[PDB]
């Protein structure tokens, strides 16, 4: 929805995401599907970059993707890693929404 929440919804410091902990959490409410980009946050921010008005971008370059994906017990995931391109919304030089992975 903005930048902030799109950092503590889609940005990690570890591949290793604790999917059954952070999806659980008020952010995710066990939903099924969350990408987390394994990245500092400027890189993240700079795909946005001189995008102002609300548009669709893709990653020029290729990131590690951890997903947590449900698994038939509502509420526990499996982590996925994936390395690929993704897109996001960007608003005012900064993604506010994940959009897909591999393309937009």
């Amino acid at each position: 929805q903005d930048w902030l929440t799109f950092q503590k919804k889609h940005i990690t410091n570890t591949r290793d995401v604790d999917c059954d902990n952070i999806m659980s959490t008020n952010l995710f409410h066990c939903k099924d599907k969350n990408t987390f980009i394994y990245s500092r946050p400027e890189p993240v921010k700079a795909i946005c970059k001189g995008i102002i008005a609300s548009k669709n971008v893709l990653t020029t370059s290729e990131f590690y993707l951890s997903d947590c994906n449900v698994t038939s017990r509502p509420c526990k995931y499996k982590l996925k890693k994936s390395t690929n391109k993704f897109c996001v919304t960007c608003e005012n030089q900064a993604p506010v929404h994940f959009v897909g992975v591999g393309s937009c």
